[PDB]
């Protein structure tokens, strides 16, 4: 029964062989394919990629940050995780015409949409209690009361709020599904950096599925990863060709160390990655 | 290496062999798989399924109805296409607590979202000019000025408006992509009836892609169909097993009979399906 990581590596091989040259905003260039799908099992395994070490602390702190409803990059930065800091910087905010906005205010991004979809975004420090649709909690309620429902969806893509965001969301939406006491999740990702982001993104939503499964007393099932523009940056090709030489090691397991009743109560210390034996990281430039 | 209609037929075979028995809202029951994807080429071909005749007039009138921004089921019904009528009926509207709403008012469904996303929905007859985001026109503008953009998206799923809709959308969102003068489209469909709906749905978005390609002077590329809950109802299994035994005929072509500048100007008579040779329909409840 073949290792789950071979699907990701397979997508890299497909983009390298069949992808087409395409320019982007940074003028690095890409090889790109439109429309891909991979399926990663979550049964007695957690799909944290082994051919290159994935930044696990980042995955976990960012997810907890989303779940709090936070849109303050400084709040994620306090936890050791810098991945949203460039997008919240005075310079980057000024380049979007948000001169009046405080540093770190990303606008109504993921945290805001999951917890207060459709509320009037004022700033990051504001009180949004009871405003908008709490999509995350409604997903959890529906899994509990009506698991066979086909509307268990969480949408981050909000065309009305897009002009206020520092970055339009990659993770447009995700859908949940229940059968035989197993919870699965599909993610529609409109744009995927296969070198840097994708492994991280797989881990983010695998972890979300494990958390919701625990709250609802279900077993994790599959994570389905669907991509729109799936691209490799040209400066990542040599690093990626190195990574493709590495045999994957078995995926680790994720233990949840205590019983937890509401999703708001999860803390970083509640999670233990057990058996993670990645090969060494390879450097790959971003902005 | 399987192509065209063989992808759809392949998904039917996969659900029949690997799908899991599941109850649904109606308690008829289904075989179901979660997460599927198919790729249909649009280059010198139009993916209107041949193993069972697809209701072409319905596809076309409904798409033009969406594009107008209409949310009035009676307006689609006037054109011979009844598929939204049950959802706009006085009884069905009363069962959702919309006793004050006129018959046919489906609420803020596709039409409204594509043209006025985020506007305050009052009723179907109201004037929504300049209100909300016009996602359809913004897709067209972006394809013209910045084809390499990865944000060319049209979203029908609006959690704030869901409680006002007669039906929550199947077609959550769709995304466009341009490379080498070819326009492609991916559709995220959260729930797919593989027997009745899916063939129709493929045709709907293939046609949308052809229309936008024409306005933007691009050639059609691929249509990618992504599904969430992909199911076959149990009463459709015997009919579907019959359909799987039919050899597909080549896909037809779609001609666009005149030059058209804005997407609002397309009319039913502008479109010609040429070479369509389907097998006879099979009935499905
Ligand atoms: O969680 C994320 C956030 C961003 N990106 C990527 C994809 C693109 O390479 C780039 C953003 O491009 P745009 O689609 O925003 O234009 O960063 C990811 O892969 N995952
Ligand atoms: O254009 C459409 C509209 C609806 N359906 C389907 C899927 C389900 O069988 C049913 C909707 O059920 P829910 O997913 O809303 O629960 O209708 C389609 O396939 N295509
Ligand atoms: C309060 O007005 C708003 C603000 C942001 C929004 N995003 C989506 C909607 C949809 N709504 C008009 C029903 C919205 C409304």
């Amino acid at each position: 029964p073949p290792h789950g990581e071979l699907q990701y590596l397979g997508q890299i091989q497909h983009i390298l062989r069949c992808g087409v040259r395409k320019d982007d905003r940074t003028g690095t260039g890409t090889l790109s394919v439109f429309g891909m799908q991979a399926r990663y099992s979550l049964r007695d395994e957690f799909p944290l990629l082994t051919t290159k070490r994935v930044f696990w602390k980042g995955v976990l702190e960012e997810l907890l940050w989303f779940i709090k409803g936070s849109t303050n990059a400084k709040e994620l930065s306090s936890k050791g995780v810098k991945i949203w800091d460039a997008n919240g910087s005075r310079d980057f905010l000024d380049s979007l015409g948000f001169s009046t906005r405080e540093e770190g205010d990303l606008g109504p991004v993921y945290g805001f949409q999951w917890r207060h979809f459709g509320a009037e975004y004022r700033d990051m420090e504001s009180d949004y209690s009871g405003q908008g649709v709490d999509q995350l909690q409604r997903v959890i309620d529906t899994i509990k009361t009506n698991p066979d429902d086909r509307r268990i969806i969480m949408c981050a893509w909000n065309p009305r709020d897009l002009p206020l965001m520092a970055l339009p969301p990659c993770h447009a939406l995700c859908q949940f599904y229940v059968v035989n006491s197993e919870l699965s999740c599909q993610l529609y990702q409109r744009s995927g950096d296969m070198g840097l982001g994708v492994p991280f993104n797989i881990a983010s939503y695998a972890l979300l599925t494990y958390m919701i499964a625990h709250i609802t007393g279900l077993k994790p099932g599959d994570f389905i990863h669907t991509l729109g523009d799936a691209h490799i940056y040209l400066n990542h090709i040599e690093p990626l060709k190195i990574q493709l030489q590495r045999e994957p090691r078995p995926f680790p397991k994720l233990r949840i160390l205590r019983k937890v009743e509401k999703i708001d109560d999860f803390k970083a210390e509640d999670f233990q990655i057990e058996g993670y034996n990645p090969h060494p990281t390879i450097k790959m430039e971003m902005a």
